[PDB]
Formats: C-alpha cells, sequence, structure tokens
C-alpha cells in the first residue's frame, strides 16, 4: 500500500446582509483576470454557455463576473 487520504479542501464562506465586498481566491481572479481578457471584459449573447461553464468551474455569478470586469476595465471615462 501506499496512498493513504487525499484532497478534501474546505474553501467557501461569506456573509452578506447590506454591504459592498466580494471575496475570491487567485484562482478566481486568475480565470477571471484572463476569462475577462478573453471575453474582452465583456461578456455578449455568445459568451452565455461560456460564462456558465466558468461558473461551473469557478463558480463566480455572470452578474458578480460583469460587475467584476467593469470593476477592472479601464475606469476613467473616454472622449467620443
Amino acid at each position: 500500500g501506499s496512498s493513504g487520504s487525499s484532497g478534501s479542501n474546505p474553501s467557501s464562506s461569506g456573509g452578506t446582509t447590506k454591504r459592498f465586498r466580494t471575496k475570491f481566491t487567485a484562482e478566481q481572479k486568475e480565470k477571471m483576470l484572463a476569462f475577462a481578457e478573453r471575453l474582452g471584459w465583456r461578456i455578449q449573447k455568445h459568451d452565455d454557455v461560456a460564462v456558465e461553464q466558468f461558473c461551473a468551474e469557478t463558480g463566480v455569478r455572470r452578474q458578480v463576473l460583469k460587475i467584476w470586469m467593469h470593476n477592472n476595465k479601464n475606469s476613467g471615462p473616454s472622449s467620443g
């Protein structure tokens, strides 16, 4: 024999009520960092499944993610 227990990694908490503050893990940040870079920091009708697939992995909510992006992309406005 050799194998002796493995895995089991607790990581999921948060309490909401009436405040703004999200807590994510590097993974999410990293994944998103790229994910967004792919979607172009924008989610379209085509980026529906991809969004679901991502959540199914990371667990980030489209709304959260979508907002996450806006909370990253060039904040300041743009002339035009």
